[PDB]
């Protein structure tokens, strides 16, 4: 079905972002793994495999309207060297992610995709969870200490 | 069943009280939920409820006497601004309650109420055992410190 | 998540529209368990807990969004004399509760706060329910009479 | 297999009673649904269904004889505003769908299409049997009153 | 509760589009049983069903708004006498289905009627989703060819 | 009981007609299976049985009906050559019975044989089932293409 | 435990053929998909999630190792236009993976990385597999025929 062409556009540009998340989600995890840290890193893959399938419905979608997904472009990772650098890299990251959703909704209400408009709305709301959680951990850091929040996150 | 004019005054008076509890203790639950300490949300949650319970059983009693349940007028919600504060302003409020439980339990007993009195002795055990589980997590907090208190309430 | 100050002032206003409306549904069915009309207090108990979800998540949201959730305000409680009356006080807090949520939803709108937007039409649409329900309950009192409707909901 | 020309025509007369009666009982349902009479809802559902299933049959005989299953032409839906009306209203219906369904076994059986002759049979019995529901309703509201008659339609 | 007129309006003419489908692709689906390609015959089954669903939900809100659920006027019956035309067909009536879904909902947003828009959000997501399988088959005749597309098709 | 002249003489030509089609299915059926179209076979060989139990009733009706069913006539086996002139001899074939049940099912009706005639009924909408399925089969041969017709045969 | 950097180098263009291939692999899945391919759509995708899982095990050997997995430096993705040109990019990119996974082993057996190696050699057994049937799948295609091969892969 042939979409609107700067929709596809939109589309592709969350598609990229999410395409970024995936790898530095991934990364981080097998970090912390790596440093004995199971308990990020299983929480960090779960993130990571929630990106694939928000880059999967995004793929699909574009086909659906006729565009090329564009999977070759591959943004700046965010990669940070101990545990509070990795989570605001993260943070930094989602923050971006979600101005960008917030402008493709915009565009797909003026020219009434309103499917396309619904499936990044989704992906906001699990952004926005996101969100809530990493700004969550950055403040236990504060609150707990930072040797603690670690010990919490070994099993 | 017409009931005693002050009795129903005094059962108002713990409404009121519960009143109060159950808005305190449900916004300190979620306040301890979006700051990631997850067993103390749940903690405070099940205290709102109980609150929620005792407040039921006082409207009952209330309409069976043909008194009128007062569930308009809310008095003043003691909010802390940190957990120790949070658990303090829980327990200031507890302590107010069981002062004013006793002084309705004593006018129950001198006009022959002994069923309202049975109910309020009911609930003046329950919120002796939240001030024993206030004044609890108070005294850990001073015996393991409170980072470490903090962060066996994340899980 | 900094939120938008103007969002936080309308989730506020319709989770103190939700306040008002657990306490009025809560005291309308222990009324209509007290007269023996258990099915209208069972079906109105349940309305309560409706409303306290709804509440929940608000709450969750503001604090998410950094603001502070105002659960010491409460609006005035339509409580009615009789069934038809309770009846009829429920839905007028109703209407006035949607038209809230659809200024609401309109300022969510304009400041590009999708998810707000979305947690408030899904309380939109339960509270349309509730309007459906309550018209509908209106409307049989009429077609069946007021002592078979009564009847009806004893068991 | 080519069937008579017009028994294919009675059975698109059929089929055009049928497709009328899905929509009428559809609507009747969601209207009691609306105010309440959940009973009633659920039980003019169930006969809309039933008038599918009847509908299905004609238009999968009509295509084995051949013939173009018309569904495009939707007569008159008789639309009452009140139960009584509304019960009344699929009573006339079935009235008339039942002498249609009897003038078209008559020719069925004139051409010796003894199968769709024992389809309309099938099709007539359930239409009967609507018929005695529809009149047993109609009658019980005289008998229990209409508040009472509606009262024990609230609930399923 | 009292809806706006023109939302009424709007549901109305989206249920009209419903309602043409709901035939179309019953009868569609009778025609492909007949000639032995069930596989595609029980799909647009359900194609007819899940048109029910939606007209069901339409029928239900306008009535909730305190308007009139038209099911009297049915509109033109896009029916093909082949399978690549019959898809046609009905890729045509979902075109036509999904523009009117669009200005539907623009005007629920304008006057504030969100879960009327929601619905017909939900119903545009089902019909956008009918047009993919629509447009995935037209293909696959042209990749596989026609006679082994339908072969594909006779068993389920 | 004793039966109708004439209704026993149709009975016993339908029999007739039925123990052709047994022969001619069941050949069919193993000539089919012979080819590897397994399928054919298979559904060819249920046509025979269909075709046996109608036979057995017959039977059982004319012996009832103080009749002798003749079993010892066997009239003309349509065998074909090729999987389309199989199917077409089994149509033909079918056409045949299907006028025969016609003109039995009269009879039945002038005499008030109405039993009999209700058992022919029954055979008669078996048959034109079967005529149902052949019309189809051939009308795939056209379709698909004979080789793709063959080729869904085979498992 | 501090890997050989060379080791750690090789280790790192394996994984960078394993992420072209992830993204190659998903993208023509989600093709084969939207063309109604689903057999073929299937199989790919757990060709991507195979690669994954390659991936993943190349990342937590390099962090043992103490090097840096670059998941930076995606190269170039071959992707078809129609089924056969995309099944022979994946077999084009297998065979430069293949090239690359030799070489690295002959490195790790040199400086006496036997560990290394041996993942290595699993990865490799892996995408001789995907080789085998990506040759085989063309081969069908020669010997089916385009259309029947086409066909054979649109259910699961
Ligand atoms: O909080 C409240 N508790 C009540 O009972 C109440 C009200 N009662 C109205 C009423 C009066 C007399 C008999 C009745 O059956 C009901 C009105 C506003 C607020 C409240
Ligand atoms: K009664
Ligand atoms: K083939």
């Amino acid at each position: 079905m042939k979409g609107d062409k700067k929709v596809i556009q939109h589309l592709n540009k969350i598609l990229g972002n999410e395409l970024i998340a995936i790898n530095q989600y991934f990364l981080h995890s097998r970090m912390w793994n790596d440093w004995g840290l199971k308990r990020l890193g299983a929480h960090e893959y779960h993130e990571s495999i929630d990106e694939m399938k928000h880059a999967d419905k995004l793929i699909e979608r574009i086909l659906f309207l006729e565009g090329l997904p564009n999977l070759q472009d591959l943004g700046k990772l965010l990669i940070g060297e101990n545990t509070q650098e990795m989570l605001q890299c993260d943070l930094n990251l989602e923050l971006k992610a979600t101005k960008d959703l917030r402008e493709a909704i915009v565009h797909c209400e003026q020219v009434h995709d309103y499917v396309s408009r619904d499936l990044l709305k989704d992906i906001l709301e699990s952004e926005e969870e996101h969100i809530d959680y990493l700004e969550t951990q950055l403040g236990l850091i504060q609150k707990v200490g930072l040797e603690n929040y670690l010990q919490s996150h070994m099993h």
